[PDB]
């Protein structure tokens, strides 16, 4: 028999059918270039470096989608066709809304400071690519806790917050703001792949989950790291604050990323 | 700048978000279920080599991803992230018919003969799988040729002729027939990808097209072998036939093949 109907990931794959139907084209950004036309020039590099962020984060899962259907876990490989296509979507809406503000030429790597590079540069792709070679459960919770629990649910968690906290107040880029509540929608799925990929390797064997928590540790320094950089950014070039009568609370920011962070790691339990 | 928008792979993975909405558990199986019931021991093995096919044929498109997404073509790997979605409803729909009508359990592979096998088991997943370690044009056209072309061009374009000259007048079957309607939609954007792939690899040197004509004609054998050896065990067994007063023009279907064949070839050109 072909499926498990009661498979945990079919059911979330079922989930993905219904709820992932949104399209990047259709969204309305006219108002987004006039929001950032209007912007001053100083202003304009306020808000470049958060989505910078977002705009490198190419279908990274592609590895785990090969390791799983290696294994045989037909009805993961059906939901991470969603997840793929989900990400090629999350590419689609930024790159719109780059050229729908007209900064799509310009690089934004620049605001990718070291502890950036080293999540997404390196620890991600490489913790992905090993699933070629080498599909152990270490490798599988090493990929899930990278992908899933940090650079989705730990650092796209706090940015998607960020966006929302800064702009849907200032009353500025509306499709942006569309675009994002879709993309957290979609990453809800994600991070219960995750969490479920986790969990089924730590109920093998509980040794595992010290292996989480060491590695969840691991990528704390430069989470926060690139957090203390993009807050440092933010502080010391703040006229878009000024001109809005925005409080960005950067202490609260803070506070929720080391939120997401514990929380993530409380969904992990050790039995 | 991330997306070329007005490159064809990208105009065709807009297409397939638009009119690749179907979802196989909106089908209604119901009828299908009484339908198959009514048969006679007889009839019921008289349908099933067909959908023997149909239901082996994970993501088989995978390996072309990951290489056309390690030589930078962005575009191409959005698109295919749609193809492998339809792949993942492909599977569903056949699972979702097999479980309605009762024949989840039983083992269909013994309707594959040895051309089969050679097509399914050898020729298809080899080909693809190369494209993990050697990514050249010959690779490459190798892979579309024999998925797209002749495992999705050829072969999936005559099985669904094939259900629809049986059973839509049979009045048997709706659901599965509203499922095969989708996946022959689904599959003209699958054939497009493999034209526009090959054709760009001739394009930049005619002496790939020499190859492509030779892989389709190393193929043909065993295509025609497959269709023989379902046609014999058709005309052996027709009592499906006889009860619904049905004209399995058996000569017709073979001239259908043989025609599609042909057709693919001739959608890619010298120049
Ligand atoms: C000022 C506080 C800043 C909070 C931290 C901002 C983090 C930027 C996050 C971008 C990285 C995630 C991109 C890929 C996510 C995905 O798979 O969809
Ligand atoms: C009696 C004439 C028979 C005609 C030939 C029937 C061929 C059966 C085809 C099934 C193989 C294709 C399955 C995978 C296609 C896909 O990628 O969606």
């Amino acid at each position: 028999a072909t499926i498990d109907w009661e498979h945990p990931m079919f059911k979330l794959y079922e989930k993905a059918k219904r709820n992932g139907k949104w399209n990047p084209a259709d969204i309305d950004f006219s108002q987004d270039q006039k929001d950032f036309a209007s912007l001053t020039s100083e202003e304009k590099i306020s808000a470049l470096p958060l989505v910078a962020g977002f705009s490198a984060g190419t279908l990274d899962i592609l590895p785990m989608a090969h390791a799983l259907a290696r294994q045989g876990r037909l009805e993961d490989v059906l939901f991470l066709t969603t997840f793929m296509h989900d990400e090629a979507k999350h590419v689609e809406m930024f790159s719109r809304w780059q050229q729908a503000v007209g900064i799509g030429q310009m690089d934004l790597s620049v605001f990718h400071n070291d502890h950036y590079k080293r999540i997404f540069y390196e620890a991600l792709p490489e913790a992905m690519n090993r699933l070629y070679a080498d599909d152990s459960p270490e490798a599988v919770i090493r990929a899930a806790t990278v992908y899933n629990m940090i650079v989705e649910g730990t650092l796209a968690e706090s940015g998607y917050y960020t966006f929302r906290q800064i702009y849907k107040k200032a009353g500025l880029f509306p499709g942006l703001l569309q675009g994002i509540d879709y993309l957290n929608m979609d990453e809800g799925r994600h991070i219960q792949f995750g969490i479920y990929t986790i969990q089924r390797i730590v109920n093998e064997d509980e040794r595992y989950y010290e292996l989480f928590i060491r590695y969840m540790d691991e990528l704390w320094p430069h989470v926060i790291g690139y957090v203390d950089y993009l807050t440092e950014l933010g502080k010391r070039q703040q006229q878009l604050a000024r001109t809005y009568a925005l409080e960005i609370d950067y202490d609260l920011l803070r506070h929720y990323v080391i939120k997401q962070f514990n929380l993530r790691k409380k969904q992990i339990s050790r039995t």
